[PDB]
RNA sequence: AUGGGCC
RNA sequence: GGGCCC
């Protein structure tokens, strides 16, 4: 984005400066290098002259303006693109109830209860719980008063960013290098919920290459759907981008949300204009308060529908703007967000594509390190994806996503306190298909102290979840 | 202390 | 209630 304004005000807003993140008896044995973010200025491990703010925000570089030629032919793909998508999805995208946007629905989760309110509410001391009543679904005076505002479209509102405490590599941590959470009003987010939350349970539901998805979708099943599809491909491409969030011009953000969210699609007429809201925003940190114009925030609602259709859109343009005659059919994608795996039977040259993103003011290099540029020949078994490579099962012939080991030691070097069993459990369930030898090391450290599942266990359990006539089938002997 | 998924 | 990924 671009920060057009910054002003100080008296109403100061305390971001939480102490991690929850604590090391576990595994940092000792496998030493990552990795780390909780700084959260305070006065960090120790922070480099000298390092401020903690100036670097949170330097990621608002600019706003890219796109020529009248380029802005047009980012419509035509956003339009083609969303008449791909709604011709899977379908046009039942009617606002959901109050009831269900709270409660959610078929394909779409209920709302966070004990989680952070947003402004001015945290200012006035007073939580989720005390506007919104999430048994029975619903309101009160206050969020109710605030909905009808939004209905008028005389809303505005600031959005609360939170430092987020994670697990970060040693260099970003030095760094400064803090991401962080843009905390919306609660009510922005139940309306939003209200004008597209149908579309978005639909999408889950929907996820893989065809509609150009992975929200909604588990790697622990899915992986063997995905991994079938690119296999299938000459060239396969892992691209990543450099601040996809931040980046996101206000020009783009526009035709998106009016070619997308039509009523003639089906949606209520607030369903546009709810997301436009997202363009143009103001940013409460402490004492400043920063106007930005462009870029997503994180912690929207729609955020990784968002970004992950504005990712469809920008390599058919990215395409179209460099080649002639490309359709979708020309290529196959799928996206989380930012993260995005491409392929196609033709010798796309994405080298050239390079300065096509940097019309829509992203950056795009290849995942891989070494080699210098984007290259041909590649399949999905080079690739990763949500954190995972695409590695094939001997045993039962199925892909399986395989995180590194070093991620998986630096998530196990870390946790917060009293979570770590329950932790050890869940990170079990990624572990596992790094295969016996490997699962074993990883988990050396807390034999005794803990309750390590077994291999063999999460293993059987995996082959009933990708295909149970499989796993009965494999009862033949 | 997080909308979005996902045992 | 927790974790993973965005
Ligand atoms: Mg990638």
């Amino acid at each position: 984005g671009l920060i057009v304004d910054t002003r100080d005000v008296e109403e100061r807003v305390h971001v939480m400066r102490k991690t929850a993140l604590a090391p576990t008896v595994a940092h000792g044995v496998f030493n990552p290098e990795f780390g909780p973010a700084a959260l305070s200025n006065k960090d120790p491990r922070l480099n000298e002259g390092v401020v903690l703010d100036e670097v949170i925000f330097s990621k608002h570089k600019g706003d890219t303006k796109m020529s009248a030629e380029d802005k047009a032919l980012f419509r035509r793909c956003a339009a083609d693109y969303a008449s791909r998508l709604h011709s899977v999805l379908g046009t039942a995208n009617a606002p959901l109830s109050i009831y269900e946007a709270i409660k959610g629905v078929d394909g779409l989760d209920a709302m966070e209860p004990d989680t952070a309110p947003g402004l001015p509410w945290a200012l006035q001391g007073k939580r989720r719980g005390a506007l919104i009543d999430f048994e029975n679904g619903t309101v009160g005076p206050e969020v109710e008063a605030a909905l009808k505002l939004m209905e008028k479209r005389e809303y505005k509102f600031a959005c609360q960013t939170f430092l987020k405490d994670e697990i970060r590599p040693m260099e970003k941590v030095r760094a400064g290098k803090t991401r962080i959470v843009d905390v919306l009003p609660v009510e922005h987010i139940l309306y939003t919920r209200m004008m597209i939350g149908r579309f978005c349970a639909q999408m889950h539901s929907n996820n893989g290459p065809q509609i150009g998805s992975a929200v909604g979708c588990n790697p622990d099943v899915d992986w063997q759907r995905f991994g079938t599809h690119f296999a299938q491909y000459r060239n396969v491409w892992d691209v990543d981008y450099s601040a996809f969030d931040a980046n996101h011009c206000s020009d783009a953000m526009n035709i998106m949300f009016e070619e997308v969210f039509r009523t003639e699609f089906g949606f209520h007429p607030n369903a546009e204009w709810i997301l436009k809201t997202l363009v143009n925003t103001e940013h409460a940190y402490e004492n400043k308060r920063i106007t930005v114009e462009g870029g997503m925030p994180s912690g929207c609602s729609a955020t990784s529908i968002i970004n992950t259709i504005l990712n469809n859109i920008y390599v058919l343009y990215a395409l179209r703007r460099h080649y002639e005659g490309v359709e979708l059919d020309t290529y196959t994608m799928i996206s989380y967000g930012d993260d995005i795996v491409v392929a196609s039977d033709y010798d796309l040259d994405f080298e050239a594509l390079k300065p096509h993103f940097k019309s829509l003011g992203q950056t795009i290099t290849p995942a891989d390190k070494s080699d210098k540029g984007f290259v041909l020949g590649h399949s999905i078994t080079d690739v990763t994806f949500l954190k995972r490579h695409f590695h094939m099962d001997y045993g039962t012939g199925f892909y399986k996503p395989v995180m590194a080991s070093k991620t998986l030691e630096a998530i196990l070097s870390f946790a917060r306190r009293g979570t770590i069993q329950e932790k050890l459990i869940s990170v079990a369930g990624l572990a596992v298909h790094s295969g016996p030898d490997e699962y074993r090391r990883l988990f050396e450290p807390f034999q005794g102290l803990f309750e390590i599942p077994s291999y063999r266990s999460l293993y059987l359990r995996w082959v009933n979840a990708v295909c149970g006539d499989a796993a009965a089938a494999l009862e033949h002997h």
